[PDB]
């Protein structure tokens, strides 16, 4: 059993979560996978078919799911759109209902892909960190909350249970991994940063093969830039894992590289960070690798299927030197790079 | 009249501030500044030679002075100490004596010295950012603040007039460079990140002569490693600016060339953000560039003396590829070092 739900969205989402499902129908053909997956309407598609973005049908389907691979959503066509029934209020429905609690994006320098980078080549080369980001709590929902003509407050609080099942999230990607946890706090100034660090230290313990360190917020920026290639896994807050999310999110110098998983109680949910990028759907050029990433992610953290989420990850880092995209200087349309991807994958099983 | 209390202080503090007034002097000699310097104990020697850090004779001579110029501060030898007379409490006492709510900290890629940057050469080229952070208040001091075995809670908070006179720093820096302001906030999720921005924009108005935009500051984090040559100056909260103070100070790649102003009601301190380094305290060798930059940093913000500030930093500038000190792969001594920024000095001047 695999059963995804597909939601494929808005812009050039149909085409690069297509991409997606070619390699995720290969492997399944290769390896007996028990892949079973079905396409909802979602986001803008949705608002144009049904009048909302996220309808009965789909919230059903994503329910029923093992996980959801979602594409791009939105658009400059639903902007003037009462707030009730946006696009992007869709995607808070969507993880809402499956109460999301850990974000995670990775930021990879692909080998002989230090060039991309805005680091120097000996500082981007083996940079492979996973950024894990609270989802639910701290000082973007905190209460008390408000402002006045004289003064403006905003809470940054954290309870024991949602530090806990944010911190359990990183020790187990860890171990898929390199086994080290990060956590980010800013315990010498701020109670909460003194609360997160004792309450993930002792979470740690449940996980005695994943090595754990501490570090400073303003501390982390610096290390993101000047050594990136010593992390593995980053475990933080909501407001600190935004910032570092993005810091992360430049290393590797493209954005058609990077994928993002949602996981919590629900289904998880597997997309690009991308947007929709009207302006080239249905043209066949877009670059399907955040989405192939995506469902590599998707095998790894919803289904424990690291090894074939590891060979998409390498026959991804070897299309993306033979076949590149446009956006990586090549002239690789999205189903040339796919069919590359693919090619790499029967190579590598065919030992 | 340039009256200035010297506040040496620990390790190669006496070294590298003593090599900042040679700067100075040439300066009033060839000028007719009108200096006149006063040497006070502080810090780890004052706690010796009187058992406190920041002793009634030096408060006194800061609180007469126009402007402090402090060495570094603190080491090993102090660690085990009450924290009533511990080296960095005198410099929280120094700070709050005089209500300094402004820091200032510049990140400057020297033309020739993109080499030494982690970011790629023509990202680095150009890079002259000054970041200005609130000191006083947000959620590092605000209340509500506390823990509990269940939760814990630090409280993000600003009232009008803190973050008014923050921004006019800002202003006023951004006139003595390049003319441009980018304040940074959360506006789009918090109370405080909107309140923050009219604020902002309203004070602005106040300065015609320099533009200003708004950024997020999670953008930021973006745009300082994709494209920190675009900067000027940068405003924003406590917590935002320790962080993304922090991220600029590592694109120039050297601890040493880095200084910091503190500023506001009383007299403002100026001073390297280097430490003490007590293992090379005596040798001759340490660089003396954040401590004379800090010293221009005194001409330009205390005294609006900015043409003389940049003729410091291009002395500054030149002697670093003529005769680089060994933390930029040379083998100049300290006092070769200044010998250099005095004879580009006069050079200049001789025209």
């Amino acid at each position: 059993s695999m059963k995804v739900a597909v939601l494929p969205g808005d812009g050039i989402g149909p085409e690069v979560t297509e991409a997606a499902l070619k390699v995720l129908r290969a492997l399944d053909e290769a390896e007996g996978l028990g892949l079973a997956y079905e396409v909802f309407p979602f986001g803008g598609a949705a608002i144009d078919a049904f009048g909302e973005p996220f309808p009965e049908p789909t919230r059903k389907g994503v329910e029923e799911a093992e996980a959801v691979l979602l594409g791009s959503v939105g658009g400059p066509k639903w902007d003037g759109l009462p707030r009730k029934i946006r696009p992007e209020t869709g995607l808070l429905s969507l993880r809402k209902s499956q109460d999301l609690f850990a974000n995670l994006r990775p930021a990879k320098v692909f080998p002989g892909l230090e060039r991309l980078s805005p680091l120097k080549e000996e500082i981007a080369r083996g940079v492979d960190v996973l950024i894990v980001r609270e989802l639910t709590g701290g000082i973007y929902f905190g209460e008390p909350r408000g402002m006045s003509e004289a003064e403006a407050w905003n809470t940054e609080r954290y309870s024991k249970p949602e530090v806990e099942r944010v911190a359990r999230v990183a020790f187990e990607a860890a171990r898929k991994r390199r086994k080290h946890v990060v956590s980010v706090d800013k315990a010498n100034v701020l109670e909460v940063g003194e609360f997160w660090r004792k309450t993930v230290e002792e979470v740690g313990r449940g996980y005695p093969d994943v090595a754990l360190e501490h570090q400073y917020v303003d501390a982390m920026a610096m290390h993101l830039v000047r050594s990136p290639a010593r992390f593995d896994v980053v475990v933080t807050g909501n407001i600190f894992g935004d910032i570092l999310s993005d810091l992360a999110s430049v290393l590797p110098g493209s954005l058609g590289l990077l994928p993002s998983a949602s996981l919590g109680r629900g289904t998880p949910v597997f997309e690009p960070v991308h947007g929709s990028a009207p302006d080239i759907a249905g043209k066949g050029i877009a670059n399907p690798t955040a989405a192939i990433l995506s469902a590599a992610m998707m095998l790894e953290h919803a289904f424990g299927l690291v090894e074939l989420a590891r060979k998409v990850e390498d026959a991804v880092a070897k299309a993306l030197l033979e076949t590149p995209p446009p956006d990586l200087g090549g002239s690789a349309g999205t189903e040339a790079f796919t069919a590359t991807v693919l090619r790499h994958l029967a190579a590598a099983a065919l030992e």
